[PDB]
């Protein structure tokens, strides 16, 4: 069973998502993260290609967990009487982007460009797999410090991607779009672009732009740090009040600020090593 298959290490973190432990797969010593989610705390349920009742998080992770290293991979899952247990890949050494920005302050634009580009590629992978993350933020991004590779985590607030309106949201409010705040309605892709604007501002300024609902609704972006005109333009574009005024992923990646991105290994060599 699960208890013999894995060696439990220390608790890495806990919160709205549940409890995550460091671990080692006993067969090949592979580093893993063991996430526990109480059944009574799971509101969104779904079903696998076969039809088993599992948390939506398990459905979404299976849909995105293949080849590409931009999303944390689900290695296995187990059902207990009162909880679900998820075995996830664990990079080592690792640091989440929130901790990284807290320690190092506002990121140099070359570093933010590399990081932002990788988040965009990861989000595009999710969308191509029919998955909407809904909680893109610094806390949900892991940095593989040796490889300079970023990984999206916590699909616990996610949903299957659709072209119709979403009327439910349980992600982070300060990353949520004005249409959600005002009307309790949003479309997946344009809401994801808004959160990407919040994230980019956070990378280059060292803090999020808006705290209150009134600020989100006004959508007036003030720069507290020195940020290039091209970067400011891209941020203000992702943060357009009207969802239809926001750039598509293609338009973000073709933006003049996004040109000449460093490869992840070059990024680790210059900024992380
Ligand atoms: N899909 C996921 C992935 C994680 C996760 C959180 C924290 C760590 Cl240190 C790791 Cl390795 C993974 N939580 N939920």
């Amino acid at each position: 069973p699960l208890e013999s298959q894995y060696q439990v290490g220390p608790l890495l973190g806990s919160g709205g998502f549940g409890s995550v432990y460091s671990g080692i797969r006993v067969s090949d010593n592979l580093p893993v993260a063991i996430k526990h989610v109480e059944k009574d705390r799971i509101s969104d349920w779904g079903e696998l290609p076969n039809g088993t009742r599992v948390p939506m998080e398990v459905v979404l992770l299976k849909k995105v967990s293949s080849g590409f290293s931009g999303v944390i991979r689900l290695l296995d899952w187990f059902e207990r009487p009162d909880s679900f247990v998820l075995i996830l890949e664990r990079p080592e050494p690792v640091q989440d982007l929130f901790d990284f920005i807290t320690e190092r302050g506002a990121l140099q634009e070359e570093l933010a460009r590399s990081f932002f580009w990788q988040v965009l590629e990861a989000v595009r992978h999710c969308h191509n797999c029919g998955v909407l993350h809904r909680d893109i933020k610094d806390e949900n991004i892991l940095i593989d410090l040796n490889r300079g590779e970023l990984k999206l985590i916590d699909f616990g607030s996610g949903a299957l991607l659709k072209d119709t309106v979403y009327t439910d949201f349980d992600g982070t409010r300060v990353y949520s779009p004005p249409e959600w705040i005002r009307y309790h309605r949003y479309h997946g892709r344009s809401a994801a672009v808004w959160s990407l604007g919040i994230l980019l501002y956070d990378m280059v300024c060292g803090d999020i732009p808006f705290e209150h609902d009134e600020e989100i609704i006004r959508g007036q972006v003030f720069f507290r740090q020195r940020v290039s005109s091209e970067c400011q333009h891209l941020i203000r574009w992702c943060l357009a009040l009207r969802p239809s005024d926001r750039p598509t992923f293609e338009e973000i990646q073709n933006h003049p600020w996004m040109q000449d991105v460093l490869l992840p290994q070059e990024t680790a060599e210059i900024h992380l090593h």
